[PDB]
């Protein structure tokens, strides 16, 4: 199996760390944060989105151990410290959104590390990788990055909707649920006014680079896309409104017809496809980064559409980490 | 195993039919209501708060099949008319909220069924029983109400504490999750001017039979307790604050001692113990309907004491409804 370091216990190393329980490829052996071990064993044992851990931790010798496994539990401020090595760490989760550049994230594997994988889109020229788009574009570079959870559930999609009708151009629009970084009343938000204003009162537009980072994970797509976000306040699950003008003229039913089949063939796990009345909490939980909406998405014409596909910002996202730790690794 | 029939497809209905799923000695086999099959279906595929259904359902015939099995579905408005026995049905559950009374659910006998358990507190003198604090007391009779969820979390801590230290006088308060008779904006509430206003915008006074009916289930508390309710902005998932007065000082740790003795003793799966740092959504899908929370409890002296103890008041109640079906079957 693979071994694991994650470097921050936030949302996404958390829930990656609960989904990686339940794979037999990979073995999370570290954990390192400034959290207490006690702490650490209580944020993984308890989850307001997630329900409580399907499993055992308890802390010993300032450690955990998680379904009968020792987990290294750290509280290094400098990766280049954490001798990952010692453990035996193989990939490392860099999931504190902090050393999103190369220079800062290769203090991993100064750190004994082998590989390291971004949980984020790169600040640097880092390459990213989305499954189910650009992942057999993969070089054996030592350090990657998964890019954002939107863009993981826009490429799927576009690249299933451009290989069938070509996308002349399109624009984006991201209903996205709170994170971590908003406030829970109106707070300073240096870098975005907007952001820092009361998550839970407020309809927030907010600015996403997944639709131009999608023309860089399906380079075909390149300049033509672009768009921007509505923080809503919704605890997880996201979705996203595509809207886009088609070279080849298609109706709806080949449309749908197209998702459909990509969903139960080549892009299966990744992409998914449904004909329900979804909403959004229907989605808590959803392993496929992106979830075509049939119903919901509606057509103007042949050659310009909306399509609407679900994805659960959080484990979506933090399961295809653990498929890029595995690939990169294969 | 009991045949049950379910009146009403609301929370209370849906969540009972759900739990009812991995029990054993009871089955479902009607459900009435004035929704269509399909819709019926809908309704239990798709949960917000509890996820999708684990199972199997589909449409056959303008009836459902749930995991496998055929769920007869009706749309009557008179209980009279629903002919129970045409599907063997031993007990009723009436849940539609419109018939707490002897000659209303009556009606459901008159149809055929043996039975019948009201899901909340009868408008009448119909008697309720609460697991864990007067089951015993239940001496044949065909109509009976399980009481409320908040009643459900009060008793048994109630019954508890009064059998060991004596309560001498009590005042309850339960901060309450928004529920389906509520308004999502300022509406109509012709009989509860607070309860009309915007649910999510609100701390919402309200009224509760709550406490006072403890003095009902536990005859020997009678007089001695009342209370109210708050009700907030979360969708599930609800509280009960306690102050009481004791007769033989006991300190904290005694306290506690008396209820986690109950909690693995006699109360075993109706109430709950920790000591552990929880907020509500900890308990949503809590079938224990009482789990009293150590460190959220305060003393001012040994014999006034405030306790805290949480409700899941959609599982809970639910589970224990089924708890009574079995009981009066006995």
């Amino acid at each position: 199996t693979i071994k694991v370091g994650i470097n921050g216990f936030g949302r996404i190393g958390r829930i990656v760390f609960r989904a990686a329980q339940k794979r037999s490829d990979i073995e999370i052996v570290a954990i390192n944060d400034l959290l207490d071990a006690d702490y650490m064993a209580y944020m993984l044992k308890y989850d307001s989105t997630h329900g409580r851990f399907d499993g055992t931790v308890e802390v010993k010798d300032g450690h955990l151990i998680v379904n009968g496994k020792k987990i290294r539990v750290t509280a290094e401020r400098d990766p280049a410290n954490l001798k990952w090595d010692e453990v035996g760490v193989d990939v490392v989760a860099e999931a504190t959104g902090l050393f999103l550049t190369d220079e800062t994230a290769r203090k991993h594997i100064t750190a004994g590390a082998k590989k390291v994988v971004m949980t984020g889109p790169s600040k640097d020229n880092t390459p990213m990788f989305v499954k189910g788009a650009n992942f057999d574009k993969y070089a054996g570079q030592d350090i990657v990055s998964n890019a954002s959870c939107t863009t993981n559930c826009l490429a799927p999609l576009a690249k299933v909707i451009n290989d069938n009708f070509g996308i002349i151009e399109g624009l984006m629009t991201t209903v996205h649920a709170t994170t971590a970084t908003q406030k829970t009343v109106d707070g300073p938000s240096h870098k975005d006014w907007r952001g820092g204003r009361g998550a839970s009162q407020n309809i927030i537009p907010s600015s996403t680079g997944a639709a131009k980072a999608v023309g860089k994970v399906l380079p075909e797509l390149n300049g033509k896309l672009t768009g921007m976000a509505f923080r809503v306040p919704t605890p997880n699950v996201s979705v996203v409104d595509l809207t886009v003008r088609l070279e080849k003229a298609a109706t709806y039913e080949q449309i749908k017809a197209a998702v459909k089949a990509a969903a139960e063939g080549e892009m299966k796990g990744v992409l998914g496809y449904t004909e329900d009345d979804v909403v959004s909490t229907d989605f808590n939980g959803e392993v496929c980064t992106s979830v075509f909406d049939a119903k919901a998405g509606i057509a103007l014409n042949d050659n310009f559409v909306k399509l609407v596909s679900w994805y659960d910002n959080e484990t979506g996202y933090s399961n295809k980490v653990l498929d890029l730790i595995a690939h990169i690794s294969k």
